[PDB]
């Protein structure tokens, strides 16, 4: 039941996870009937599907015998897992005029800082998938808002992920609102377009709290969501934005990603609990998920005490802390990291 | 272009006026083409429309042939051309995801201050319709927000007419609330339920202009209107509000109506230029829209200084004119002038 508290308070909670097995299954089905609300991959998340889930076992031998790349064996395997959870999904999604229900599906992390050759793998990939519940996930780098413009005044969703720094975010909502604009000014449509900005919690308190002080240890990472959500809020309700969403335009929703507790030393709820607020989505892994559903609380505590949240803000920027270029080297050991399980989840495939 | 610069500013543009042949000659469907959003009717333009539309005198011959009341007869012809009119209007309905492209049938003005039997009628006329984009008119007498609570309880998007008060507006939109919140609890969708307030704007002028001194007249009404959506804002950003958006609700819209431009010195498109802003509808009569597309201005003039429109109502207050004591009478001559053109219309299909 507190999947529904959460949405009755503005929240979808998404899996952070994906493999053949949980949808071939049943279990994914099963969570959509629980309250889960749509489903989010990455490299390292297919790369742990293809080497624990049995029943890839067929298809890469089948495909080991065809003249395909390994990044081909992949995507052949990987479209199949999306194209299936969002039949799945596709009932949810329908329900709510196309607000809900997403699979997202993350192009290669070598073309992170290639605006162009992300448009045109993100087109091939939306085609090969060819589900209206299908997001494309692309690193929010400024090659990343370069080509989100392009793919939304194109139609499609995306999932913009790998964010740490408000200045980033904002100048994706921006790239969006141009493409909605575009949409608006040759008479497409842009009801069904769908974005999210997956800006992430725990790796910025595993980045600070060794160098804080007690009173700050694990305060960083929900103050800055915090402070984004404001910042949304502001961007969103403003004439410009309000006058494209009075024509139908959808506004880009934050998204928690990174959610997962890594401190032992911290509730493993913290994250979900903390960050509860409107037209926001929080995407979890499946450990943290139980651990919501059986001792997590639904309460709106987003927009509770922001003013505290901005005080803890300037007391981090006080101690020396640039929470900017934080977020940059964040940004770019994160790429590295999806670029190391890229690698690693294409080697058996040779 | 213009309708689509007033689009561009967050404002629907609809046509006060529905008829058989507007409908069957597909000028509407053309009207659409150029921009057009909506259509609403009322007891008068139906009476209109029968006296003078030859269309209809095939159907009234056969239904006076049925054991029907006039009533019935009547009804039976207005339902048709509304389900003709929806069906013009869907594709564009559809393609904002429901936000435009809405028709709208008034009740009988006899059950103006009969609750019970408004709801009971709204129902039937709503099930009879059967189309996603009608909305049931109903006075906003305090019977009229009575009905409004409930209809909007069973699903029901209703256009609430003859506002003329800025007081009683702020009482629909908490019946309006007070609906939405039933239909949360009880796990039912609110997406599809749209409401709109038409605050009638040349009506309030006629009424006080030739008593008003020369710097006040054909001030009042735009006065009123500017002011009426600061009530908005602040009505539906507060808190209470803020919980039932965050589940899907809709905000109710003000839509400007009765902006036939009546007095010769005036401009005839005063109450469309004057009134533009972001999350509002303006229902006008052909003669206006064709003077609008003609050399109307689109520039977002409603939330423009709007402290003068604050001021020159209270000028008007000191003057001992009271708008609220106005807008009671104003309410009642036009429920009497729709019960006149009722009995007119109904008295030939005997
Ligand atoms: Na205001």
């Amino acid at each position: 039941t507190i999947l529904s508290d959460v949405k009755a308070l503005g929240q979808q909670i998404w899996l952070d996870n994906l493999s053949r097995s949980l949808v071939q299954s049943g279990e994914l089905a099963q969570m959509l009937k629980q309250g889960v609300c749509g489903v989010t991959s990455n490299p390292a998340i297919f790369q742990k599907a293809f080497a624990g889930d049995a029943l890839y076992a067929d298809e890469v031998a089948a495909l080991k015998r065809q003249n395909l790349s390994p990044k081909q064996r992949y995507e052949t395997m990987a479209v199949a897992d999306v194209r299936a959870a969002c039949d799945v999904c596709l009932a949810q999604h329908e329900s709510t005029g196309g607000k809900t229900g997403f699979v997202s599906l993350e192009v290669s992390p070598e073309l992170a800082k290639d605006a162009q050759g992300t448009v045109e793998e993100a087109r091939r990939l939306h085609a090969a998938i060819a589900r209206k519940n299908a997001m494309i996930k692309v690193p929010a780098t400024d090659a990343g808002i370069d080509a989100l413009e392009t793919l939304v005044s194109d139609g499609i969703s995306v999932n913009l992920t790998l964010l740490f720094s408000r200045a980033q975010t904002l100048k994706a909502y921006a790239a969006y609102a141009r493409g909605i604009a575009k949409r608006l000014a040759a008479g497409q449509s842009v009801a069904h377009i769908q974005v999210v900005a997956s800006f992430f919690i725990s790796r910025v308190d595993s980045a600070l709290d060794a160098t804080l002080p007690d009173r700050l240890k694990g305060k960083t990472a929900i103050a800055l969501a915090k402070a984004a959500y404001q910042d949304w809020e502001q961007y969103f309700t403003a004439p410009e934005f309000a006058a494209l969403e009075a024509q139908g335009a959808n506004r880009v929703q934050l998204l928690w990603a990174s959610t997962g507790v890594k401190n032992p030393a911290y509730p493993d709820t913290l994250y979900v609990d903390s960050l509860i607020g409107v037209h926001t989505v929080n995407t979890v892994p499946d450990a943290t998920l139980k651990a919501f559903i059986d001792h997590g609380t639904a309460k709106a505590t987003l927009t509770e005490s922001a003013d505290e949240a901005r005080a803890r803000l300037a007391e981090i920027a006080a101690l020396g802390i640039d929470v900017e270029t934080l977020a940059a080297r964040l940004q770019e050991d994160g790429l590295k990291q999806f670029e190391e399980a890229f690698e690693k989840l294409l080697a058996p495939l040779v």
